[PDB]
């Protein structure tokens, strides 16, 4: 037998960083769940059970700690690089290093209308992650992407003309709800090293603002009979408006609503055209993905 | 042996209603989970395995989904007394039902700085909820709440001065993190029926919004070393800003962030005045409450 | 205004302890999630900022600890009793104290059909629990219990015979699935003080098993059409073989599982007594509660 | 833009299904919630709002429900196999079908020492899954494993010899507790068709049997000083003792648990060779993976 692939380190590395406008007096909040994984010449350690090629899991999470409070922990994207490049330049047997951040959401908050200098709010459980793999003698890989956005539009979609046959019992529909959480990941052009990905920083915050904008108006505003249709929508815009984008991922696992029928009760309306009180369902659920690249 | 106490029915009950204006097209839903438990002349089910006494679970289903059609569910305060009415007036030997109502938020869309007709987001975890107790010839009690509110401040907490014994290693401090969720219960004054209660309507949604924006304001302003402190003066005001309150109970399960000593790398200074990265801590964690009534 | 209650404390406190037997080599572990509140005259935190009648719940962490070190753990009945009585006896404002108990399982492996001596293995979500009130001049209360016993029967469980009306749909049936988690609570008589609860230690552990094997046996071998009928049976008999335990409450949420009509498709019969293929249902569900007591006749 | 990659399905459907023995009585149960994802010439959905090409995701789930009736649903295995088969068989524009499938335990009871014809409990949050990929001329790729095992030993582990440097503050140790959840995989060698999984039904209980047989036991026996040593140990029994398994893969998030210095209070010794209470750590975590393959 023969190892064939191999990556530890440490996972649910929580970390907080703020950061004082001494000047304003302004003080800004930074709060993410860090996961780093190495990659390398580390065999020995699974078949001679040799520790002397292991850099400590606690190490790893000491060095996150350090280097956030050396660097800008924002943008992630950043933050990643700069973490995953350290492991490999410090270390003659590690050739890979994979960081996976999940930004916290801590928006400031508005007292009396005006943002409160130190307070914040948890205001949704939304997420905006980044998955970079830095390869020794390959640059750096960023995925970066939101999740955790949850959204439903009560009316302005439908869904007939599917595929019938003696399996199915769904009926054509011309108007019903549309629920769903959005899980959506760019994927950037690869970047040969650090200082490559130091020159686009402000690409990065842009491009995530604009993929939600993106996602939440046309979520709104399309009357469509394909869930499939809106997502490819969502991806053309993405890929329009960043060139540094390969390809563009979203992943829509569909919460249903059902309409329940209250006729049995004295004659009660409650589908079609009156329907006004549905089930919400918690499973079973549709899941739509796709990628969608440039032609 | 003898029943002492005994009560059933459903829980889980997912309600989805939505509200459509004809004239401004403008749509509004409503997202709310049931549970309803009823107590009575049931003894017999439990011990001569009596079902005729049982109405059953399914049914007590049934009835919040026809309930919810012929009914508004807005506020939460009234649709459960409405639901808990119900169930003490159709049955002679049902006396109490206990209605149990969490909200879900799911709050219109603005794209393009417009309110979208019928596009929602779930912008938050947090919840406001109802338990209305309806006991025959004795009116009907409402507890009403907020919960899942979850708020950092990144100074302007401190916490010394407190008991030091053998037990005790905490050291004093004059600039601390304070994050906490926030669990808010205020009780309303005994009303007579469900007359008395729809005459206060208005007060319902008022008294939500109230309650919220205090505890907001007071978190982000009050700068006290504690928390105790601050519990208390939320509750004065939510108590002087609406008569019809009895008591008001906070119940916040602090969340410590603690500081990373770095000075055994490099001499890195991070504690004290140089704190600026801390290690989040997902347990064990402090909890304090407290009822607040009339003097 | 005024405060009308108030309870400050350390919740979610995880402890692991461990028990060697230099003889045999034996370990035993024990690992625990704890939650102390207390009560007393504390008003002053609260209405004037007042920090010094304040034990900092992080040192009521660090008690929690070293009372773990210097005590059994076990059964956590004696543990709670121990650790509520110290906070009332070591300070003069505190009156009261609250400490409950989530004991998590870790079962020793059985290797080749032998016990293994230090290593364990999480056999399942159930969890034993103890809440135990030790209030100034009024003893030692202590409620215990088990729950995240998730059971179910594929048959031998009906339900017809229910009120029917004009908000009726359910069809009576005679042949059901039974599937719940149990929640089941048994609380005893006061007890003045720890000595007395020292005075009963084998009664804890003895008293716990009975419960759940009452339990499991009960449900697998009641044939009901009543959910209420079998929860009372259990505490009848969890009553009677025990003297020191006041009242038994149960608590069933009962999970449902739908027949699913395929009828529809090439005339499958998936129903009543061809039914093989069933849609659990995440929600919602029926929950039953009950708190059974002794009789007052003779 | 273009679309690089579609598949679209029905997740999270639970599924219930008993077996009885007409002669003994006995009854025996299956609940597994499965996951079916399609791929197929399906662009014209997501380009040109074109429905025709889908099969409805309700049907999905009717398809999986109607295959459960009609089939064994053990091993899932096989059931997988099964349903994969009949989406790339009925459908011309399918050539893919991703079958996952969670099982979930329901063990009979032993009232009285003896076992129940009819009584289960949950006696584990352990899952037993499966992940079958089934494309059109590619035969059926089948991964199996066994997730959700939890465990610990509390001597006979240690860690010392590992790298030491600026970033290090972990002290060596040669008696340390080692706990951690276990998620093992082994992967099958591509099967032609729905035969050739037929032929070899009875080896799929049995490598699961063995996969956790051999996983308790090296983990009970085993005294390292190495994670990954260990894990490989594991990798290499399950492939020496079944042929048919082409690579075996183990991810260990392993637990912390601390030792707690007590000696500030009384000089009390709860340290070293001393120590008995520890404090279980939630995160962070180490995590070790590895892919094992033959040589
Ligand atoms: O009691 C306590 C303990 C810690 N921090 C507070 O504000 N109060
Ligand atoms: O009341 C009820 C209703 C359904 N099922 C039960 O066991 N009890
Ligand atoms: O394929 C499907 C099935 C259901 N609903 C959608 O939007 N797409
Ligand atoms: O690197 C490490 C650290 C802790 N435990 C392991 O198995 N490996």
């Amino acid at each position: 037998s023969a190892v064939k692939a191999a990556r530890y380190g440490k996972d649910n590395v929580r970390v907080y960083k703020v950061h004082k406008d001494e000047k304003t007096g302004v003080q800004t909040v930074y709060e993410m769940t860090v996961c780093v994984l190495l990659e390398g010449e580390i065999e020995t350690s699974y078949t001679k059970a040799d520790n002397s090629v292991i850099v400590a899991t606690d190490s790893i999470k000491n060095t996150i700690y350090i280097t956030a409070k050396q660097n800008p922990v924002t943008p992630p994207e950043l933050f990643g690089s700069i973490l995953g490049t350290h492991f490999i330049e410090k270390y003659n047997h590690i050739h890979a290093a994979h960081v996976n951040i999940v930004c916290h959401r801590w928006t400031r908050m508005d007292i009396d209308g005006k943002p409160h200098p130190h307070s914040f709010i948890r205001d949704s459980e939304e997420k905006r992650n980044v998955q970079v793999d830095v390869v020794e003698g390959k640059g750096i890989d960023i995925k970066s992407s939101l999740s955790g956005l949850t959204v439903l539009k009560s009316t302005n979609s439908q869904f007939w003309g599917f595929l019938r046959d003696e399996y199915t019992t769904l009926k054509e529909t011309w108007d019903r709800i549309l629920s769903t959480d959005v899980d959506a990941t760019w994927q950037w052009k690869n970047f040969s090293g650090l200082q490559e990905v130091r020159s686009h920083v402000p690409k990065f915050d842009a491009t995530w603002a604009t993929a939600r904008e993106v996602t939440l108006k046309t979520f709104a505003e399309d009357n469509s009979a394909s869930v499939q249709a809106t997502m490819y929508k969502m991806a053309e815009q993405i890929l329009a408006r960043q060139q540094l984008i390969e390809t563009v991922e979203y992943s829509l696992p569909n919460k249903h609503y059902f309409e329940i029928d209250l006729s049995w009760h004295k004659g009660l309306q409650n589908t079609g055209k009156n329907a006004e009180v549905f089930a919400p369902q918690s499973d079973p659920n549709g899941l739509i993905k796709c990628t969608v690249g440039r032609s």
